[PDB]
C-alpha cells in the first residue's frame, strides 16, 4: 500500500532495460537532460520529446503551428540547436503545408536509435546513472559469480 508519489521503487532497473523506460518516466528525463546539457546536445531530447506531443495533440489547428514551431526551432538553417542524423534535410518550409503526426513521427525513430547509442549507451556506463545504481543496493562479497547456465 503505497500512497503519494512512485519512487522507492527499483528506477534504475527500468531505465536500463530500455531508454524508453527513462524518457517515459520522470526521473529518467531529468537526470537523461542533465547529462546532455553537459555538452549542450540535449538538444535531442527537446526535438524528440516534441515529436510525440504534436501527434499527440491530435487536432489539426494546434498542429498547424507546432508544425512551423518546431520546424523553425532545429529543422531551421539558422537553428541554434542542431540535432545529429544522416540527413533529415530533405524537409522544407513545404511540409509544414500539411500538418500530419508523420512529419515528424519518423524523425523522431532515426532520433531515437541515435541516443539509444549514442547518449543512453553512455548513460547507462555514466555517474549520473551508476551513482544511483550503486547507492541503490551495497555489493556482494559472496563467490557467486555469473552462472551462465
Amino acid at each position: 500500500g503505497s500512497s503519494g508519489s512512485s519512487g522507492s521503487l527499483k528506477s534504475t532497473a527500468k531505465w536500463a532495460a530500455s531508454l524508453e523506460n527513462l524518457l517515459e518516466d520522470p526521473e529518467g528525463v531529468k537526470r537523461f537532460r542533465e547529462f546532455l546539457k553537459k555538452e549542450f546536445s540535449e538538444e535531442n531530447v527537446l526535438f524528440w520529446l516534441a515529436c510525440e506531443d504534436f501527434k499527440k495533440m491530435q487536432d489539426k489547428t494546434q498542429m498547424q503551428e507546432k508544425a512551423k514551431e518546431i520546424y523553425m526551432t532545429f529543422l531551421s538553417s539558422k537553428a541554434s540547436s542542431q540535432v545529429n542524423v544522416e540527413g533529415q534535410s530533405r524537409l522544407n518550409e513545404k511540409i509544414l503545408e500539411e500538418p500530419h503526426p508523420l512529419m515528424f513521427q519518423k524523425l523522431q525513430d532515426q532520433i531515437f536509435n541515435l541516443m539509444k547509442y549514442d547518449s543512453y549507451s553512455r548513460f547507462l556506463k555514466s555517474d549520473l546513472f551508476l551513482k544511483h545504481k550503486r547507492t541503490e543496493e551495497e555489493e556482494e562479497d559472496l563467490p557467486s559469480g555469473p552462472s551462465s547456465g
